């Protein structure tokens, strides 16, 4: 009984970490390496404006107290919408939609998830009491989604889809949503969007941006 | 009998996820942020250079698999060292050398397996048939290594190291290691260094930078 106790937490913290059907794939003998095509998904980059400048008021140990509250918020809210959290890079915070079951609707709700993730950080306070200013920016397209290498591995995603959103992030204004004019093709019809313009993106050149501002 | 052997798989797949010690800590019903304090800790950052070009040649699951080759060599090559492998994030690798259990020599010993790691490397071909060059940059100090947020749990390790040894990757011209002056102070006595100079570092202003070229 004790047995399948301990099975059963281990069981719970299995499926935390990797996608019901990863982890079964995994816990299968195959060899084979874990790489699927995605024809479109969508995928959202979060990231805090100066953090590292944060580094003056609070201890690193706090730091990474404030990260573990915070992503409990947005951790939250990525259950409530039902998207795909991939990983946190430090001050990043990635969510896909559309692996690993792919949804007609995955540009809305990474919309829907953008928009309500903005309200709820902008409650939040940092733990100086300054607000948390966020850069948020998304994208769609194909990726390929699986793992790599042996020890520490997780579900990771790569491709076209998350290098626009990862200049979307970088080069959006704090507090704002930035959305690449295929994704605007996409929204334009259930949300309101605002013209940025011409942007330059390494790797890319120059795009038409536009910020997401709210359904229609 | 078979649920203790689905039970042996999801234990094992568990193990190789995470440290021990944090596993069993996620299971308890602590409330308590998993957050440890390590004194002196050295970290490298590795990430290819010119990987998303690739895609021209080779289909992406076919990058998928090189990319799972490659970094399958990198973790023998820091079983060989004794270091903690941390993650592989896109095109990222991050070693540590100093954690769970410090050792005195950690910054030699992640100078010596940057130096094995850019060798392997160096000797390796992509699936297309050209190298894989590497920027790489490593830092020490002290660093908070952990686990954060409440889904999609990853442990990850934080501090001001961290931050400059992915500035010390990211600024670092092809082929080269990069290392701040904190560190040339510790590695000059048993390896040859050669000044870069001044750089901007986000968040840490301007530094002097150096080259580790090998071994005395
Ligand atoms: C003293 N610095 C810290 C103390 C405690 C915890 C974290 C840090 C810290 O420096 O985190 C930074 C990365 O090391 C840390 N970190 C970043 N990426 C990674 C990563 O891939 N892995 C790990 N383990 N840590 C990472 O994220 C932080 C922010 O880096 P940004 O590039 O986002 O700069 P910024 O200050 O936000 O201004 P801007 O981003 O708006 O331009
Ligand atoms: C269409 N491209 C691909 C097809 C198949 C498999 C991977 C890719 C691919 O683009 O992988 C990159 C990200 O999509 C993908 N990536 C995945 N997650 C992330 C992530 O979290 N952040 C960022 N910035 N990139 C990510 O892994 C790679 C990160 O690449 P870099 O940003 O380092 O570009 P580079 O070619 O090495 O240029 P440079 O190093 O000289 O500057
Ligand atoms: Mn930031
Ligand atoms: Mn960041
Ligand atoms: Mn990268």
């Amino acid at each position: 009984a004790v047995m399948e106790a301990e099975y059963e937490r281990s069981e719970a913290l299995l499926a935390n970490m990797l996608p019901g059907s990863i982890a079964e794939r995994l816990k299968s003998s195959s060899r084979s390496v874990i790489a699927d095509k995605y024809d479109e998904v969508s995928v959202l980059f979060a990231d805090i404006v100066g953090f590292t400048e944060r580094a003056s008021t609070t201890t690193p140990a706090d730091l990474v107290r404030f990260l573990n509250r915070l992503y409990g918020a947005f951790d939250e809210l990525v259950d409530k919408h039902g998207l795909e959290k991939i990983k946190v890079s430090g001050d990043s915070y990635m969510v896909v939609s559309g692996v690993p079951r792919a949804r007609p609707d995955h540009a809305f709700a990474l919309a829907d998830f953008a928009l309500d993730m903005a309200n709820v950080a902008a409650a939040l306070k940092d733990p100086h009491g300054d607000p948390v200013p966020l850069r948020m920016g998304m994208a769609c397209g194909p990726v390929v989604a699986g793992v790599v290498g042996s020890r520490r591995f997780f579900y990771d995603v790569w491709g076209d889809a998350v290098n626009v959103a990862s200049r979307m992030e970088s080069t959006d204004s704090v507090g704002r949503i930035q959305v690449p004019e295929a994704m605007y093709e996409r929204l334009k019809n259930e949300f309101v969007l605002q013209e940025r313009g011409r942007i330059e993106v390494k790797g890319k050149g120059v795009m038409r941006t536009w910020y997401l501002i709210g359904r229609k």
